[PDB]
């Protein structure tokens, strides 16, 4: 099997509109969470969100927007960034050896609702002719494959909050097996009340910090009370190692492990044992120690703890366990975009020799007092191997391991 | 790479609620298309659909339905059928070597719309706590993986009308590469006005045959005027050959080729050249002649023709080209479910030594007069290798080739 490297990155996040902004937010523990006035107006319990701050119309032209919902428009921006970062020519983007696996946890719920409303108010014709590619689950792959003239693989994987970890992992497999030489991999999610209300209704989102929105997401805090929803996108350019070396690519890291398993247990709550099998699967092909864990940890009572137990089972407790820092405390949870964004955060930390604080821990949950949860940013540290978990509703687990390339 | 066989099938279709019913409809060219009174009431141009006729509550118990939209409920039925057909034990369904790749072209649009309506009329709490797993793009994999206690791979692929062909192909790869020994693969789609209107609004669906609904879908007819939308589901059980042989499995066929490519051209219209590359990819691993083509052909002016040209380019014209019969003329188009259902139709035709009529051709389009489009059912024919195309919006192409197992 061939070796596979990351040669370019792009991102739209609640903590920045490019990799430089995101790096600055990570370093300074600057929260991306703000008040969602619209949620309050509609009567939600949770009134916080992680909203990107980016001018779409300035970055994607009107005709290029015809088939984009907002999530996929953010994904288009991230794809332009990743192409520019990788320094790819048009021929390197558009060829039979180059594909795309790009997903979202849902399609444009906004498009679906607006369409139903306008059908009933003004008639079906007034939905307009461009709604299907926004509303279908493959929206992220379809829109980008068509616009960027992708000729190789083209489809979406979805797996809830695991979505873009599986997209990256499957794209890794395509290259390992020799089916493609370059892949664009990642995903996106719109941020819209028509999606967010589904989570508010299940009581899944934070509601006791509405008056201090910036600290509402607080993985590992004793008083965590649910996740904070976000939108955005991310893209990695992946290449077989020979392709990357021969063109003088930047190598942000090598993908050295991928795990994918299923709990077969509960729709919302993780089992823990599935996560253990997923991490062991990712680690089975890794020879070096892990220097940093980017957990799934979403700031929920029932979710943060089984993952910590799974980490304990594999790595042990205390100083022998890799440092753990939950980026969702700053970013919230962007569903389909989470996995790829967390890959990017981890690669940017590796590039810049620091591990961010696991933010907003005012009082550590005593269940986790034995674990190396990062309470203050760690500087001047050389990270060589990093592990990121994403887990999703339906007991779906994905883990990725990235390594600094040194030959 | 390991050999991979189909050991069980399940189906919910507009032309039958199990494989026996479906076989009878294929043999007798019995249309599954009927009047959609609701579409007429809402002011649609198209007033026809392909609706399954199946009593869900009699086949899936109430607690088991908690997280199902109607499409995934049909998918659950198809999964029960496929497990029963394969004769699998509980241990054979639930183990680390057994996974699920199960998709839909969209999630439950009904759930999304109902949720938005009830939020605005009665408040967010009244959405209830079970909406997310119905509304997310991974609904088919999440619900079934959780209920059937799947422990291996668990995710969805989506690619519009290519969805379940890619699900089967990726599951085939998992087994070929040795990552899993058994996979449940397929997909589903609900049938609901909140999805159908999106297609009516683009003018994509048949509207000139509303007074004769049974003949509205008519691939290759000179007067075809758009596709007819349908709902349903299908499931294949896939196994590595040694696993299948050792347990005395039924072998409905061996998967011997898979193609997946991208047009990189137009969002709605196929390019043709992408399809040629996809078929060549599927055929690159096939040594036998193709005895039957199950085309993508959806009964659209702009879609049926480029595929015919691509077939001509690969296979030639006239008698040297494999017989072509468009099952969508009977079934309509079930979006996420199409691929797997067409695999099942093709395997059932192979099992029963016949090729169905390509139905409702009152006047053949003269552009296709040189091609072996089946005008009357062909009996007493031994089919050994069959090819099925599914293509999707966003220029996404998938082709599967199945072969009668003879060693
Ligand atoms: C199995 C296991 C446990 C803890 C750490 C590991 C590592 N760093 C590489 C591979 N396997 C590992
Ligand atoms: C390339 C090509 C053209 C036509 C038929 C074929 C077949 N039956 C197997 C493999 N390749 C083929
Ligand atoms: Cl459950
Ligand atoms: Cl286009
Ligand atoms: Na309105
Ligand atoms: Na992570
Ligand atoms: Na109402
Ligand atoms: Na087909």
């Amino acid at each position: 099997m061939r070796r596979v490297v990351v040669t370019g990155m792009g991102i739209v996040s609640s903590i920045g509109s490019n990799t430089e902004e995101v790096t600055a937010s990570l370093r300074e523990a600057k929260s991306g969470i703000s008040r969602a006035e619209e949620y309050a107006e509609l009567g939600f319990r949770c009134q916080v969100h992680g909203a990107p701050d980016i001018d779409i119309e300035s970055l994607v032209d009107r005709r290029a927007m015809r088939f984009h919902g907002r999530g996929t428009a953010w994904n288009h921006i991230a794809m332009d960034q990743a192409i520019a970062d990788a320094g790819l020519t048009e021929e390197e983007v558009s060829n039979e050896r180059t594909g795309i696996i790009m997903g979202s946890g849902g399609p444009s719920t906004r498009t679906i609702v607006d369409s139903a409303d306008i059908t009933r108010e003004k008639g079906p014709k007034r939905v307009g002719p461009f709604a299907v590619p926004k509303a279908m689950s493959s929206t992220a792959s379809a829109t980008l494959a068509t616009f960027f003239k992708i000729k190789g693989i083209n489809y979406s994987i979805s797996s809830a909050c695991a979505t873009s970890n599986h997209c990256i992992g499957n794209a890794y497999e395509m290259i390992q097996y020799g089916k493609q030489d370059r892949m664009f991999a990642g995903g996106c999610e719109d941020l819209d009340w028509t999606l967010s209300v589904l989570f508010d209704a299940m009581g899944a989102m934070s509601s006791k910090y509405n008056d201090t929105p910036s600290t509402a997401s607080r993985a590992y805090d004793k008083n965590r009370d649910g996740f904070v929803i976000a939108g955005g996108a991310g893209v990695l350019v992946l290449e077989d190692l020979e392709t990357a070396l021969a063109r003088g690519a930047k190598i942000y890291g090598e993908i050295v492990g991928y795990g994918a398993t299923s709990d077969g247990y509960d729709m919302v709550a993780p089992s823990g044992e599935g996560a253990i099998r997923c991490m062991k699967m990712a680690l089975s092909t890794v020879t070096s120690k892990i220097d940093y864990i980017n957990p799934h940890a979403t700031s929920t009572p029932a979710g943060d703890a089984p993952e910590i137990e799974a980490i304990r089972q594999i790595f042990g407790a205390g100083d022998v366990c890799p440092p753990i820092a939950a980026t969702k405390s700053l970013t919230g949870h962007s569903l389909g975009a989470t996995g790829v964004q967390e890959a990017i955060y981890s690669l940017l930390m590796m590039q810049n020799n620091f591990i961010c604080e696991s933010a907003h821990i005012e009082e550590l949950d005593p269940a986790f007092a034995d674990m190396p949860i990062v309470r203050k940013r760690i500087d001047n540290v050389q990270l060589n191997t990093v592990l990121s978990n994403s887990f999703g509703f339906g007991g779906t687990n994905a883990t990725l391991v990235f390594q600094r390339y040194q030959g």
